[PDB]
């Protein structure tokens, strides 16, 4: 219905705003775009589902997220990919892992403060009906 | 169940084989990998969901296709993207559009000859039950 279309449109607006706020944070610059294959040639083979914030934006615009829960799976993916690909004790790996966890924590904190639980429940019940 | 897991495993095997046969065809080399942004800088802005045969393989391996119908949507996407991005009368555009339609026709012809309709129906009914 038109009312359900309005619901998903509001969701997309909410998700774009959260994603933009993450993307403009200097700490998360490394997650803003797909990895440069020249800098990490084995990334494509090691990480089976790459994810980044520009890709998240594209997925929002393609109507791929019907719930905030689905969105948070991709945010979690950005984080888990970073922990998987950069597991070492060296400062470089530890920096990106810290930033990865900070990205996840920040996304979850924004959603906790700004997502209405009844709005999310509505989205879930529309998703389940289809 | 284990029987349903076997069904989707057979599907993935079937889809990998079809995709490999398309990928080794010289005509379809242009569709084998994501576009080089240096050669087509405006592609990312013009084409909202890029698709290619290496990405199709990754999606198979990530269990993204539960039916051959879902697979054929991405094959159709490779084709429609080519018709959208290369619409002109020039020989270059007409060549890639011909190859795009040939890729689609070839995928559909292989599936018509080699996909058992009862196998596809089973996949669809498992997909619908979830
Ligand atoms: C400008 C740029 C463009 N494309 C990719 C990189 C990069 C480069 C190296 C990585 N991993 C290295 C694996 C081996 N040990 C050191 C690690 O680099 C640490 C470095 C710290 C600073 S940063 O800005 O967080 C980038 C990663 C990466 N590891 C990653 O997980 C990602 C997402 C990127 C990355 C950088
Ligand atoms: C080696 C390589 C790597 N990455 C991208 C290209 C490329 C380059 C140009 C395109 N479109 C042009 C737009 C303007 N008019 C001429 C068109 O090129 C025609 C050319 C014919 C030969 S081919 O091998 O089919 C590549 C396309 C493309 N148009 C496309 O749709 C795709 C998928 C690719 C492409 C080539």
């Amino acid at each position: 219905s038109m009312q359900e279309e309005d619901t998903f449109r509001e969701l997309r607006i909410f998700l774009r705003n959260v994603t933009h706020r993450l993307a403009i944070d200097k700490r998360f610059r490394v997650f803003t775009k797909p990895v440069d294959p020249d800098e990490v040639p084995d990334y494509v083979t090691v990480i089976k589902q790459p994810m980044d914030l520009s890709s998240v934006i594209s997925k929002i615009d393609l109507h791929k997220y019907l719930t905030v829960k689905d969105y948070l799976r991709d945010i979690d993916l950005i984080c888990s990919n970073a922990l998987e690909y950069n597991p070492d004790r060296d400062p470089g790996d530890r920096l990106i892992r810290h930033r990865a966890c900070a990205l996840r924590d920040t996304a979850y904190a924004i959603i906790k403060e700004e997502l209405d639980e009844d709005f999310e429940q509505l989205c879930e019940e529309i998703q389940e009906s289809r």
